[PDB]
């Protein structure tokens, strides 16, 4: 919302007058109180020659592309200058503004007789846009006849001392979409006498004798009032008085006839949207129905709507009229030969206009306003205020018949319920002790009736306040005219806390401990990649592929929401690589969101009390799996290259190695077991165990998802789900034994399919406590031992807790150790040493 | 009373001066005030500290409560402590 200085310095005036304050002030003021000023335009300034001129002659001038116009401008005391002209939007005889050489236009423009297109040219003819007035439209202004002589100094007649405060109302604040509003709230700020501009006072009522037009509302539509009055015989060819298309075109809207004209006006005084019907267009008579299935109507823009059977029409007998609350029909629109009108000054229902709006895509001005509901105590006024403004401009007369419909049985009390709050509730809220009756003193300027009663005050917000409806409403507006300024900085006592939880704990050291190992944490997309899993070659069936599906994304092909945190890792991967970043090593710590059947909703639970332990378990329910899961990817080098040699490339092997640094981080004990899984390469693929739990998955990638996905070659993965690994918390007890060690290394031989961690746990359940520690050395293959076998060789360090360990002592559990093995995984001897 | 505040319990009437007795003080009343000379051989009661651990040790510690008390806002850890 855009209105200017001006308007609203004339509107606060009527009852402070020699009211006036600096643009900078009312900013601070408006800020202060609680409007967001987006934007302060003051009309950018004119100097020298900016007259009124008046087009005398024109000619078009043939030959170039666009139509040229060299035109004799009559700009004051007979003196006529010849002028160039691009714009089409002006006539002979028409008022235009004009800036002669030597004049300086906004921007820093000097102007100069400069010789354009075959003639001389003294200035130009200016648009609302270069005066720093108005949008830029297409062509220049062009003032109303009658609005100023030619010669007449341009700054003066456009008023170009105005500044147009630039709004951003919130939707609570709906009354204030208007002069009317922000008028009041102004006075409010500064402690004003306020004269309201829809008051009787200030729009005497016009008479009422008999019904302005037959009407039916179906009230289930929502609508409060309908009031209708007519104005007939008006001058088609009257156009409104320059200081009316002036604060329009100050506030947004461009000027088109004063039926229109004078319905937009009345809009921005008091904030009651308005309508102007041909009257002659309508046939029979008007109903307020829903629309039904499959109906249509045709705007005022000429474009057909398709109806929704929630969207309140205005109907008569041959069609639609308007598409209530939001815009009027081409059936009954104004138009160029319209002689008697009959005005609209309805009150539909603002969560149905809100619902067709949006639906619509048409954010008329008529429709944020209803939106935010309108004062329904104001119709009428604001239908004779805008009745008598069109007969006065175009020069009709004011019929004294009125419809005014204000529901069954009609309401004859807009007023809202009282609110009840103990007298110093705002003190308490803000936390500063209010001068005495402040708090009465506000609620009274907004225009609340207060009421005493010991220390509990009875208090009614008026009409156009529908947002006041607790003391928390009142509340704030005691506090935000006095100033949140004023509030102290206290801080509270708070209570012992717990501090953080072990899970809470858990995430932040796998952070450190991948990051101190090379990873780069992302923050992984939610949203999958197009066809992901068909680039995996994931399984129909692969539960993977059960996604829980975003119904309005960004990108029309990713509406799926991540199961795996693979498909995030590996697109920031690749554009790790496709900058150069080769050698990458990237890590995420994120939820995923696996539904558990096709998407199940709730229907609503009642807020005026707390949901049942039952109403949560259902609401939990129905939501799908989310549990943390931690990944990682790999690519390129995992050691560089430098002085010590050429590097490592990354392995399956350090995939691997990034489960057993989560798993230290976890503090707990982790397996891996072979395992065929896709998107993971099959003979270097490993599944995760916390005991007999699978928590998820690592190695190498498939080759073929590889090169289907355009990612690195040998790039490896890891995924595990956190939910699946336990809370731990050891409190070890380490034996700590001072006597020797036996070193001794021995050597197995065993079927090459056999793990080497079945090799070394059978040889540490052989040995037992005397083993200190085991440790793989050599992997030996060769034919002297056999095609299909392999040969572990094993480091072993005995210890005895009590004694010096003899040597024998030893060899009996490295004995004990190689039958284990045998038993076990049918290892044999190869020989041993120390 | 002052025992009273230090325990955060309130003792029955006329306790803290009757332990003060048994003890071997001699106490004497002024409103709200006691004057209290201990014996002999009680050289370390020297303070109204030392005679508050003379009626809570009697009465028992085990009936005072345990009551969190409300601490600040702290700025929690310094740099240099994060750094280590």
């Amino acid at each position: 919302m855009r209105l200017p200085y001006s308007w609203l310095r004339e509107v606060v005036a009527v009852g402070a007058s020699g009211w006036d304050v600096t643009p900078g002030e009312l900013e601070q003021t408006l800020l202060r109180i609680g409007h967001e000023v987006e934007e302060v335009i003051p009309l950018g300034p004119v100097d020298g020659p900016v007259t009124v001129g008046r087009v005398a002659d024109i000619e078009e001038l043939t030959g170039y592309k666009k139509p040229i116009r060299a035109c004799a401008v009559d700009i004051g005391d007979r003196q006529y200058r010849e002028i160039i002209c691009g714009a089409t939007n002006f006539a002979v005889g028409d008022l235009v503004v004009v800036a002669l050489p030597g004049a300086t236009l906004p921007g820093g423009f000097t102007i100069s007789a400069r010789k354009a297109y075959g003639r001389n040219s003294d200035g130009m003819i200016c648009s609302a846009a270069e005066l720093n007035l108005g949008a830029d439209h297409s062509g220049i202004l062009v003032l109303p006849p009658g609005a100023a002589e030619p010669g007449a100094d341009g700054a003066g007649v456009l008023g170009l001392d105005d500044v147009v405060f630039h709004l951003a109302i919130t939707p609570d604040r709906g009354y204030c979409m208007s002069v009317r509003g922000l008028a009041r709230e102004l006075a409010c700020a500064y402690d004003l006498d306020f004269v309201d501009p829809a008051s009787n006072s200030r729009v005497p009522p016009l008479p009422i004798e008999g019904p302005a037009w037959p009407l039916t509302v179906q009230p289930e539509t929502g609508v409060r009032r309908f009031a209708l009055r007519p104005v007939i015989g008006i001058d088609p060819a009257a156009v409104s008085p320059w200081w009316l298309q002036r604060r329009l075109l100050l506030c947004g809207i461009r000027a088109t006839c004063p039926a229109v004209d004078v319905t937009n006006y009345v809009m921005l005084e008091l904030g009651h949207p308005m309508h102007a019907h041909d009257r002659n267009r309508i046939s029979g008579t008007l109903g307020v129905r829903f629309a039904r299935s499959g109906e249509t109507a045709v705007t005022l823009d000429g474009i057909e709507r398709k109806l929704d059977t929630a969207d309140v029409l205005i109907v008569d007998d041959a069609a639609t009229a308007a598409i209530g609350g939001v815009m009027g029909a081409a059936s009954t629109e104004v138009r160029a030969d319209s002689t008697d009108v009959l005005l609209e000054a309805a009150i539909w229902d603002p969560a149905a206009v809100s619902r067709t709006q949006r639906r619509l895509h048409l954010p008329s001005e008529a429709a944020r306003r209803y939106e935010r509901t309108v004062d329904p105590a104001i119709s009428v006024a604001a239908l004779d205020r805008c009745a008598r403004l069109l007969a006065d401009i175009a020069g009709g007369e004011v019929s004294p018949t009125l419809t005014d419909w204000r529901g069954d049985p009609p309401c004859d009390d807009w007023s809202p319920p009282p609110i009840r709050m103990g007298v110093d509730v705002p003190d308490r809220i803000a936390g500063v002790a209010y001068p005495q009756g402040t708090t009465a003193r506000r609620l009274a300027q907004i225009g609340a009736v207060v009421t005493h009663d010991g220390d509990t005050l009875t208090v009614t917000p008026p009409s156009w306040r529908p947002d006041l409806r607790q003391p928390a409403d009142l509340v704030e507006e005691v506090l935000r005219l006095e100033g949140l300024e004023v509030i102290p900085s206290v801080l509270p006592p708070a209570p012992a806390g717990r501090g953080l939880t072990a899970g809470q704990q858990r995430r932040r050291t796998i952070g450190r401990s991948l990051a101190l190992s090379g990873y780069v944490e992302i923050l992984p997309t939610p949203f999958l990649p197009a066809g992901v899993f068909d680039l995996w070659g994931l399984e129909a069936d692969d539960s993977r592929r059960m996604t829980t599906r975003v119904l309005n994304p960004l990108e029309a092909d990713r509406p799926q929401l991540a199961t795996t945190l693979l498909p995030a890792l590996l697109e920031a991967l690749v554009r790790n690589v496709s900058r150069g970043l080769v050698d990458v090593a990237l890590f995420a710590i994120a939820q995923v969101v696996q539904p558990t059947e096709q998407t199940r909703g709730v229907g609503l639970i009642p807020v005026d009390r707390r949901p049942t332990d039952d109403e949560i378990a259902m609401l939990d329910a129905s939501l799908p799996r989310q549990p943390q899961h931690v990944a990682a990817v790999l690519a390129g080098l995992r050691e560089p290259r430098g002085p010590w040699g050429p590097g490592r490339p990354v392995e399956a092997a350090d995939a691997f190695e990034a489960v057993r640094i989560i798993a230290r981080a976890s503090r707990v004990d982790v397996t891996l077991r072979p395992a065929q899984y896709l998107p993971w390469h099959p003979g270097r693929c490993a599944q995760v165990f916390v005991g007999e739990s699978s928590v998820g998955h690592a190695g190498q990638l498939h080759p073929a998802v590889i090169e289907r996905s355009g990612l690195p070659k040998g790039t490896c993965a890891v995924e595990l789900n956190l939910d699946a690994i336990p809370c731990s918390a050891p409190l070890p007890a380490p034996r700590v034994s001072p006597y020797p060690a036996v070193f001794q290394d021995v050597s197995l031989v065993v079927a090459a399919d056999i793990p080497a961690q079945a090799v070394a746990d059978a040889v540490r359940a052989g040995a037992g406590d005397l083993l200190e520690d085991i440790a793989l050395f050599d992997v030996f293959t060769g034919p002297q031992i056999g095609e299909h076998r392999k040969s572990l060789t094993f480091a072993l360090r005995f210890r005895a807790p009590d004694r010096t360990l003899t040597e024998d002592d030893a060899s009996a559990a490295r004995d004990a150790a190689v039958q284990s093995a045998a038993e076990r995984v049918g290892a044999v001897l190869r020989g041993w040493k120390l």
